[PDB]
């Protein structure tokens, strides 16, 4: 069978292919080849612009334009030609070199310096810079914008549900109340920390020849400061310079990038699970679309499939991201080639994540808080007032406060009247007694609401 | 950009797409849908053949042929129709049901029992059986055949290199010799163990309604023995029966299946790495063709790129296989849907492995043992004879045998002459002294050759 | 600070030390050394009993008893002596050899064949056999017994709760009912599958010299069939023979063993989580004793801390088990020593699991099903009867059955009365209408109870 | 059997127990209890020092001293008492509370405010701050110093071997030369990046009650600004404040801490492997100790067991660190208790790492570079000069330079005379021809030496 979204082995290009279309122009073989062409061309232009390198005179305006067009117009047809050449070379980057030499052959000025294409370069000089550009593009144009959508989305939920009381669950058991909004706020805050970290991750690049010592460069141009030339070229591409490497850029920054993405994903997994649970408890109703089918056999079903889809894909994302993070930075001696094939999977780990981000956003858009249920549940759990009562008792020196409340509530059902009766028998100033009799599980929410309102201050 | 092998995000469908084409008809959405249709059709066919279920009379030959054709000729166009219907249902299995209902509408016999399609079934009854069929097919038609090629390949190398001496390396250091063939035999033996295990793994399936208690089945047909019905149906598909489940088949067998593939892949990583190193030591030269480029900058390079490609892909395979193996069997209460999207990746872990198997076979085809280097290295490591000498001394009661050889060789360079002189000073019977003076690093290979020759007698 | 359970870095030897005491005599350095001594002693004993090896005459009863005593009475003091000798050798197995040599010196018979201790052996010949003995002992005396307790425990719950109705949850939502007992039975069945698998795993061992070719053995005794000698010795230890290896036993069986324990642990995590949730839903209340504190701040709390402790430890167990399973079988060339230090952790992964098994059993002992809540919840979810109604409608040819019930219940609240009214308007034979009007969420449990009663007939 | 280093199940407390003794006072149950006592006491002191909280008057000098002594003198006997109390409570932190109440009972001033011990606190307020102190102490006093030793060690090797030529290996094959020192320098640089990152990781702490909303605090003291009180207390402990949490501190920073430690460990694994290989190639000899045994059967053996031990333990370390990093940040709703038992393993992942750090240092101390072998090997690989020759040809416009050199060397043995003969036939200016004939694989090292000398500038 020919490849199509229906026949694709992986769901990243298959069932969810339309959810990650932007990655097809970045992490695919086409994307890799596109970026390699960009790097090769930029290298030739720097050599030409470098006065000390007389063998490569400055290019005329039209020659520079011809070169820039090769970069900007790079097509699948161009990539297909490179692969055709690769059939002969069985070496992808050499095929890129030969492809570029073919392209400039018709332009005398360029053909003249044809043998300067890839001059003194090793394949990894081209590959690592290509990977850097792929990752930088992915982060700045795709990943961060989804993270911002998720963060803004959670904040909106926090504000929207700021004052909606919730019977908290610790150890899965009824506990001291909070508000739906506050529980949303906690997640936004965590996501924000990771967003800052991802944005601060360095994206490194290098260019220094075969084993990282500019051997070939120096042999031909011993008078040129290639260490300076290297830093200038890498930074000219918008990449941060990595001065010490072997044949390959070590890949530590890729682990740094993926580790933070995995942390964010983990926070999202936690969120997907919690909401799945709130929906199970009926604290949230789900918006329904006319025509849709919840269950093939149970007509009444309305399921949180978006949160579940996201949860599953986040696990897959982390499995791939984690493997790359831990495996890439280890390479035998000056390097073994196992990282090449692995690096063709940078978009895979990212892709599962993007699919999950969209699913979560989709699930969030269908949330309908159920205040009635939330409040009704709280009204059936007056035992949660045992904490404040004992704490107040502690304040006013009443003996064994915690112990007395434990005797009253642990393993015992106690309603409002019962809790109220206990308070009345306490040796406390009327003012405090009345203050205690005035609280309910629904209003025993502490600083929850204000916590939500102050989030914007962090 | 439209999807093509060039724009595909994953190299399983991209760069290596042509290496795993067989999986496109199995693990993809098209494959999933095709098997779902097969299961649905067979379910309807069993209901018809069941005399006690009179509302669905036995189907005549032409109707059975029409149903069989739906299964056999299932096309991408058919899959597209289901996807079109799914746009409305937002439920894939329900779209399959509607698809089939549309298909039988033109056959009165079949159209008359239209509402019996998916009768009493829950989506997972169809899904789990499809996954089982997908995995069984992949194992018997794809995985095992590659494993047999690797095993036979290693065995061929074992025989071909049965008597070629090798300076063994323990802790990376020169050690007691072996033969290239013996080192290959060890790997083939480990591979065979996993082969037998994978083949013995159970591929389970179930069919029992919404939560596993045949609730719906019994509500409509209380006089029918659905437990028996279930076992017959699952086994009729060539799948092994799993009588106890919630809404989903628990997936334990998937972990069992993936755990053995991972063990096999691990053995292969070990192999890829060892050969990469033997090539690094120049114990093997590499066959290459004119035109091929080793390095873009170093024209003299000839690299073991096939073994490296395999090694990298095996790591990826195991990472995906292991995630599925450990995550799938955990599902909240009667099931949470997180396993659905994950199960659409059964072929991904398998795909990375297939790519690796082919790369290794390619690498193996290019190996050329370098007898000259192997022997020359052995002739510069006569210190390895310290072990046999001390051992012989132990036998004949000579004092501090091991200790004496350690003082003589640890941290010291000793050639054939120096080792010979030492043996001469030993208080051993002439015959034993001669035997020791007759051995060399190259012939101090123990039972290596016979071990290789006897491999065929195992497994 | 001196080491004590209070200062121990790891909770396996610290807080939970008393929960895994049996492992101290197996996987610790003391245990490793004890088994090494056992293997060394048995090796010497076989050499003596082998008539062809005349330099080591058969041992008389008292000498055999003295050797057996070294093995049987091996103490921490003996272990300390070896560690003392190791301070000089910087090689543990060599220290064991010297230890034994010192021990036999007082027995002329044994002292006379002193240099035959460790004869022709490489350290791994002793190590791998010790690991095999450690794992076999742990499996047969520790792991399986806990697994049997869990399985029997789940089966007891299954029987005890066989007929207690439960509103099932799929996607976390109210679904077709089952029984508490049926949900327990499902787990017991999965556990039994892994139990059989773990019991069937092969525990392999080898003994063949420095690199696996009996080089040293053949150099001294070329007329002896060491391949046969090897198989006899390994099997005499109750271990299964692995004829092909490098310096180390490849460790594939360790992965096979650990892969099944991990699958079992995964099933248990699934269980711990489900029960944690059933407790959260108040389907089960928890037994607690006076004096116990649930929360330091919320006096009303009663938490399922036992299940939570188990769940956390199972994750830890699998993480260690999986690392060993995937890393151990890869060793550079004839072996690199990275597996030695790692193999000192065989008991760690097992320890986390043992802690978890005991915590779960403790949690189970405190469960008290809450029939009132389970039934009350079911009585507020009559919408689950939409499935059986539509299914019956399908049987009797009523049009758009599923679709009609969806419009009636999806996103809508429907009580017993509303469901009853709907059934009355259906064009079905009186008998079928009555049957539908007679069912309730609580009795719509299908074959749940019989499934539980038939569990005993499986496995 | 009773617990001893010989009977310990885990080698962290067993065979290598003496290698991690410092962790016994930090991550053990004793350490956890010690820190919990510290937090509880500090909390009581802040309440006393807080003027607005009149029910807890400022403490006299001797009372404060008595409290400080409880913290500073905390012993195993004290910890044993807490565990004895825990037998009754089956709740560790409550046992700590009761233990402290017992300790102050003899001091009237303290006994007077006995019920203010743990006032309004939830166990996790104490636990998370304890974990923060454990991790901060471990990083600043143990981990970073080992990393600094390793970094300084690699730098010393770099300087010591700065000019020692090495036949590089890419794909495991003879490649463009470098120097032993440069290969050491690359590793030091990578380790330094992680050191900076680990040092910059935030160590967070919180204190806000049952579910994070100061519910109990406000119920008793509605006039006190508990949000300010919280930030002050956490920062007073030297911990960074985490304002938004549920019952537990989310643990994201722990993942951040462990992820960077794992990255460092991975770099070290790569190093352990490379040196193991250099030793296998005989580029490094190993120092030998009189009396030691390399092999029980092969008398001549001298093995790099220290690097191997380190490699094995680094893998174990990462397995544990990774599990904690990915599992801890996920907790059901306001929290499930699975993280408590897991957090008792913070020292385990760290312990394996420390054992490995020491083993690597030990292995490094035994390295003896073998210049003779290194140089002899290079002198047998004149084919590596094919790169510079073709590059020079490229510079001077000689047709198909790379192609001509490939024909000459790919799959062919070419010695100095052969390479020299090829150069003589080139149409290049004598000056360049002589420059090429003057190089050897040993001096074709590019900027390697200078790269090493400039490391100190980064
Ligand atoms: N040392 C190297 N650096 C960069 N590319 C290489 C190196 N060695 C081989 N290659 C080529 O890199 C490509 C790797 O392909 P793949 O394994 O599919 O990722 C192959 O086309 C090789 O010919
Ligand atoms: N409980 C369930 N069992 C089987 N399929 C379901 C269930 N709940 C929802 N679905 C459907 O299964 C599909 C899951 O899609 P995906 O997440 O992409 O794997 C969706 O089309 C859902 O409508
Ligand atoms: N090739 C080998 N086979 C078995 N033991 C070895 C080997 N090489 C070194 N050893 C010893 O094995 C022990 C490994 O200790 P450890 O790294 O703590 O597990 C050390 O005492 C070494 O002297
Ligand atoms: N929600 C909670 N927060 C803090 N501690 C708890 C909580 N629930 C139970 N505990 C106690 O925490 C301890 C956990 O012990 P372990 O599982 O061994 O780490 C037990 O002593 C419990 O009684
Ligand atoms: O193609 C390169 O740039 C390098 C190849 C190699 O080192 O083998
Ligand atoms: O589609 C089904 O078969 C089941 C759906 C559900 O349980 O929600
Ligand atoms: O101690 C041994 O048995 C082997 C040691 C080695 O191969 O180095
Ligand atoms: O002990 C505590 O602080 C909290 C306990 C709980 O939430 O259950």
């Amino acid at each position: 069978m020919e490849l199509s979204s229906l026949t694709a082995v992986s769901p990243v290009d298959g069932r969810y292919g339309d959810k990650v279309s932007a990655l097809r122009g970045i992490f695919s073989e086409y994307g890799l080849l596109k970026f390699r062409v960009q790097v090769e061309v930029r290298w030739l232009q720097k050599l030409a612009a470098h006065a000390a390198i007389k063998e490569v005179p400055a290019f005329a305006a039209d020659a520079i334009g011809y070169l820039d067009a090769i970069v900007a117009s790079f097509s699948e047809e161009d990539a297909a030609r490179i692969k055709t050449i690769e059939r002969t070379t069985n070496h992808d980057v050499k095929a890129v070199e030969y492809f570029l030499k073919e392209k400039v052959a018709e332009i005398p000025e360029l053909h003249a310096v044809s043998e300067f294409i890839h001059f003194a370069c090793t394949s990894e000089d081209i590959n690592n810079l290509s990977h850097a550009l792929m990752l930088k593009t992915a982060r700045d144009e795709v990943i961060l914008p989804y993270w911002r959508q998720l963060i803004d989305g959670l904040k909106d939920l926090a504000v929207q549900y700021r004052d909606i009381p919730l019977l908290s669950r610790t150890n899965g058991q009824p506990a001291t109340p909070s508000t739906i909004g506050k529980e949303m706020a906690n997640v936004a805050y965590r996501m924000e920390r990771q967003y800052r970290q991802l944005n601060q991750v360095e994206i490194l690049g290098k260019i220094n020849g075969a084993v990282g010592n500019y051997n070939a460069h120096i042999a031909a141009y011993p008078e040129v400061d290639w260490h300076q030339f290297s830093e200038e070229f890498v930074t000219s591409l918008g990449i941060q310079w990595n001065p010490y490497t072997t044949q390959i850029e070590p890949h530590d920054y890729i682990a740094e990038l993926f580790d933070c993405v995995a942390r964010f994903n983990t926070i999202l997994i936690d969120f997907d699970r919690d909401v799945w649970g709130y929906i199970a408890l009926n604290h949230f109703k789900q918006k329904t679309i006319a025509g849709e089918i919840g269950s093939s056999t149970m007509p009444h079903k309305v399921n949180p499939i978006d949160f579940e889809n996201s949860e599953g894909n986040l696990g897959l994302s982390n499995a791939v991201l984690q493997h790359l993070a831990s495996k890439l930075p280890v390479s035998r001696w000056q390097r073994d080639l196992t990282d090449s094939t692995v690096l063709r999977n940078l978009g895979v780990g990212i892709g599962y994540a993007l699919i999950a981000y969209q699913s979560t956003l989709k699930g969030v858009s269908k949330l309908e808080v159920n205040r009635d249920h939330l409040l009704d549940e709280l009204d059936h759990n007056w035992e949660v007032l045992a904490e404040p009562i004992q704490t107040v008792m502690r304040r006013y020196g009443i003996e064994k406060p915690y112990e007395k409340l434990k005797e009253l509530t642990r393993g015992k059902r106690v309603d409002a009247e019962g809790m109220k009766q206990f308070i009345d028998g306490l040796a406390l100033p009327e003012e405090e007694k009345a203050r205690l009799k005035a609280m309910t599980p629904a209003n025993y929410i502490g600083r929850a609401i204000t916590m939500v309102d102050e989030l914007k201050h962090h």
